[PDB]
């Protein structure tokens, strides 16, 4: 069955990333749909994010590779706007985990990019 969430990624997320203080976040605008919604989700409600990070090929220099990172759940953190727009921004915490957990200080970390698909794992 369908919540009734199925957002667009229209910004890159990122927020403070620091391990030792284990403080990950990102800030997005995100798309959706028309307003009537007053609030898509707020803080405490969990989403579903699949923003698929490609920037692979160049940043690697090689290993064109085959499989892009696929996010899952996240965390909305306020008030997420369902406007004539359809533009739905708010900001999460959490990362794109098991894949942006390289730092390396001197490897020039992933960058992130725009364009993927959100959804809603959340309930009430």
């Amino acid at each position: 069955g369908a919540f009734g969430g199925t957002l667009t990624v229209k910004t890159q997320p990122t927020v403070t990333y620091n391990a030792v203080k284990d403080s990950y976040q990102f800030t997005v605008t995100l798309t959706g749909a028309t307003a009537s919604v007053t609030g898509f989700l707020k803080a405490g409600d969990q989403v579903k994010f699949t923003n698929t990070y490609w920037l692979q090929q160049q940043t690697k220099q090689a290993l064109y590779n085959g499989a892009t990172p696929i996010s899952f759940t996240a965390t909305v953190t306020a008030d997420a706007n369902s406007d004539s727009g359809g533009d739905v921004t708010v900001t999460l915490s959490g990362v794109p985990i098991y894949d942006t957990t390289n730092p390396q200080y001197n490897s020039v970390s992933r960058q992130v990019e725009a364009g993927d698909a959100v959804s809603v794992v959340g309930t009430a």
